[PDB]
């Protein structure tokens, strides 16, 4: 395991073999989960890109958070989807936080620790355990065929995953940088590995 | 009576199904009263909804608070209605404490913390005791006819209401949060039932 | 005599009939004043409205406060007028001071504070002493012939009036609520009769 | 000498006939110079007005500060002039410096404490003792010549005039009021007289 | 060695034939470097101009920083090039570093000590250390060719070189002024020779 504090991910150039995949200790199926992360990105008004896609062996937008041009953030589970959408946008570092709940299909959107309306998505769904996490890439099959102009450029970080979901508090907590301990990915004792132009670079948002 | 501080209604999916519906112990007929609450929804620009709905058996809309549509906040009493009108609207949560008072038709209304214009409406009228109160729908009888395109999704809490207006000095105190004491319904000791899809969740303001 | 402190005169609807007259205890011609107010109405974008009002039998507009639509805020004395124009107006409370000196003309005008460049009016005139003093309506004749297109709807309060110039520091004290000694018109200790629907409400602004 | 120290001259009128004359004790010709003012006035958008003008018998422009419409702030020595451009303005009190240099020709402007590019102008001139400094007016011939349309209205004061550049950190003092002693021209020791409608009073500016 | 601490080189006049040349004790060529430097300019809206211009006997464009009319800043390494847009431009003195690295190609451009995002240039290149480092002017080969519509007008100092990548923390104490120490090109120890009209004179920003 290696402790990314203060690093980030760096995908200084469009690519469809760029990656980073990441492993999962994860031996059950999530019935919810929280995701957080940061990125950086000016692509936001040029076109789509994948933040953070995992996949199962049934299906591969498992969960994906997807910018879409002029719409804003895709939030997707199960290959259904919703939107958050952004009237304007600005380039600066972008904190998100999203989680969902089986049990009821809440879904949370945070971005820069202000939450979005909590919205209804495929309740009573379970997300698989056997999965592959990629950062950089949409991914169309598990683990592969991806799309260069889904690709992310910019940078990659933070990211951490809980399978359950934080309560508001937590979630300020993280966007302001305390104390936490996740669960299925921990960016303090990350697992991962790397292929092609990437590059593991101090952080650029505080 | 349910301790509901902290936690918040969340209708995540449009509906005319579902609802909360609070009991107020009230038995004499207001000749004045006072509501705050927090809502938060996304709704603002696509079409109406209703905040607040109050019924009696003569008048579905007693008292009722409404976003109308590029317009803003709608205040009606005995089915008399005021307009407050909002000429953009951001994107958060919002607190609103409105009042009402038969001996003189004064309407104060306050959007987070900061007053409108006192306005005038029905003087010399009296609420009914006899109430039916609804979170989530508009109701076009007693309790039902519920139109889904007025429905309220997103999220309520903090409903408190006072059989007598509110001073200046205190309605700040509500929007601070200071302590005070509802007397015709409130949310430290509120009674309720829910129907259908309605979850109750930790609330997103602070 | 009344002290009016944190209350406020509210006018909740359009009329021709509803107004307040202040009394003052003028015998000495006024060779210059200062008057000040808090106000808040909604008008400013739908129409013009009188402010403050001094009329003399000989003269009906002998200090009028008006503000007129898309133009701005008018001063006038003697009936004799001066624009302050006002490029964008927000629904606020606003604070206004006025002055006028009969021995130079130089008229001050502060708005919130913020003082607008003087100007010159009616150099030499005097105000006469045998006053009439209105709120809520425009006096066309001394003491009536109120026009409804005229009148004031929203809240008027804190009308203090001194029979000499204050000086930028007292002006600045009287807008952060310091103590001060008002000698013609004395929101501490108002003479008034109240016509028709008008109300004493405490006061909105802070 | 009078000390001016918290009061401003007040031109209340459009004319070509009210001005003030300041004299200065300068026996030796300027190699540099720098001046500091403020000023208010709403002409920002009807037209241009002089600010500062300094004039000496061979030359009616010797020094101008000069509000041009639409343009911003224009600096003229010797007759020749350059432009520091504003491409929008505000109604509030701006306080100025400008200072010029015969040995480089750097001019720098100074905006609210702000300061604007520094530019070249008239290297190697040589600026005139014998000089009639006007404020109120712009003047065409020693001491006269007004023209009306180039009047300024409203306040003008803290007019301080040095023979050399002040430095970066010193403008700011005189920005912040701190303590100086200006040696050409001096609002704690002024000598000046007054024509026409001129008054002095109170500033307007903290 | 000269400190040129709180000092700034003034170019007041468009040319093509005013600017300064600093000298580089660097005898190694540049894996990777960081520059940082302050400028103050009104071309920004009217022209482009050359910030910062390193040639060398083969490549006439080593390291360029540059701003191209509407486009934003440009950077170039080896004659090859990226941008850096900027929607909207202000007229302040502006603080940018930027730094390249030859085994990654990642570039990172800071403007006010915001980062832009990192992008990728010329990888497993190597910056020659026979070079000519101008300012003023861009030259277009070694020591010269200068275009005057190319030429910068206005300020720059604080001009800072080193042969490595600057961390982000050390970037901000940077943008801060702490201490640092330089090693290719220091302010505090700066060789230099000044042809035409350039002035050194106080810094305008703080
Ligand atoms: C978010 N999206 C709908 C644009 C893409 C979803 O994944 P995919 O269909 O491109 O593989
Ligand atoms: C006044 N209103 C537009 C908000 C609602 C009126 O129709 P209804 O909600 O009573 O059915
Ligand atoms: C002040 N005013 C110019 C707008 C109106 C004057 O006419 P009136 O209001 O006295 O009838
Ligand atoms: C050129 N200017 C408009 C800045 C000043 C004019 O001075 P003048 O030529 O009117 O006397
Ligand atoms: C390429 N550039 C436009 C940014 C700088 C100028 O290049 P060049 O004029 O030396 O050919
Ligand atoms: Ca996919
Ligand atoms: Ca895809
Ligand atoms: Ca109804
Ligand atoms: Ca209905
Ligand atoms: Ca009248
Ligand atoms: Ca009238
Ligand atoms: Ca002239
Ligand atoms: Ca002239
Ligand atoms: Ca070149
Ligand atoms: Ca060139």
């Amino acid at each position: 395991q290696t402790d990314m504090s203060r690093k980030a991910f760096v995908f200084p150039k469009e690519s469809d073999t760029s990656y980073v995949s990441l492993k999962a200790p994860l031996t059950k199926p999530l019935k919810a989960f929280t995701v957080c992360l940061h990125f950086y990105t000016e692509l936001s008004s040029t076109r789509g890109y994948s933040i953070f896609s995992y996949a199962t062996k049934r299906q591969d937008n498992e969960i994906l958070i997807f910018w879409s041009k002029d719409i804003g953030y895709s939030f997707t589970v199960g290959g259904s989807e919703i939107l958050f959408e952004v009237p304007e946008v600005t380039v600066a570092p972008v904190h998100i936080c999203t989680s969902w709940e089986s049990a009821s299909g809440i879904v949370e959107f945070w971005v820069d620790g202000k939450p979005r309306v909590r919205k209804s998505l495929k309740k009573g769904y379970t997300v698989g355990a056997e999965a592959s996490i990629i950062l950089g890439q949409e991914q169309d099959s598990f683990g592969g065929n991806f799309e260069g102009s889904q690709s992310l450029v910019g940078d990659i970080g933070n990211v951490n995953m809980w399978d359950f979901v934080l309560s508001p508090d937590e979630i300020n907590t993280i966007y302001l940088g305390g104390p936490f301990s996740p669960n299925v990915l921990n960016w303090r004792a990350l697992k991962y590995e790397v292929q092609g132009e990437v590059f593991t670079k101090p952080q650029l948002w505080p």
